[PDB]
């Protein structure tokens, strides 16, 4: 089943952690990477001085159940997120065609249609994607205004 996972990091030199998280995703049992997006830059959300955020998206083929995949993403955050919090965020955006509303997991990710830093890398790797409700990703990006984010 093809899962789409968002990756974010707020480090000034995020590549080692991001790359380690990507390697780790590929090494999840019964899973492998399909496609890795470009890495995008987004500005911070508070007034104090801090680095920009890196954001990306990955297509991961997996035979695991969604909650199983969640457990691995949380494991990788703990193992590879050395810098603290926001230094490595892994979020399941979409999982096959499945709609999930459990305790631990909501799929499609509950805010992703509102977040350019999710949708732009996703569109790079899945330009023809259609959401469970029928909305085309391309349409969302052309009807909503989302700043075109630059390459990291
Ligand atoms: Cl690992
Ligand atoms: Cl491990
Ligand atoms: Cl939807
Ligand atoms: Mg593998
Ligand atoms: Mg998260
Ligand atoms: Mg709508």
């Amino acid at each position: 089943t093809v899962a789409y996972i968002a990756i974010g990091s707020n480090l000034a030199s995020p590549l080692e952690q991001v790359n380690a998280a990507l390697k780790a995703l590929g090494d999840i049992p019964e899973s492998h990477i399909l496609t890795v997006s470009s890495f995008y830059r987004t500005p911070p959300l508070g007034p104090q001085d801090q680095p920009d955020y890196l954001n990306a998206a990955v297509a991961l083929e997996t035979s695991l159940a969604p909650e199983e995949l969640l457990n691995h993403t949380q494991r990788i955050e703990l193992q590879q997120g050395r810098g603290g919090p926001r230094t490595l965020d892994l979020d399941i955006m979409l999982f096959g065609n499945e709609v999930i509303n459990t305790e631990r997991l909501t799929v499609p990710h509950y805010d992703m249609k509102n977040r350019g830093f999710m949708l732009w890398p996703l569109f790079e790797i899945a330009p023809e994607l259609v959401f469970p409700d029928g909305e085309m990703l391309r349409q969302i990006l052309h009807t909503r205004a989302f700043d075109k984010l630059n390459k990291w």
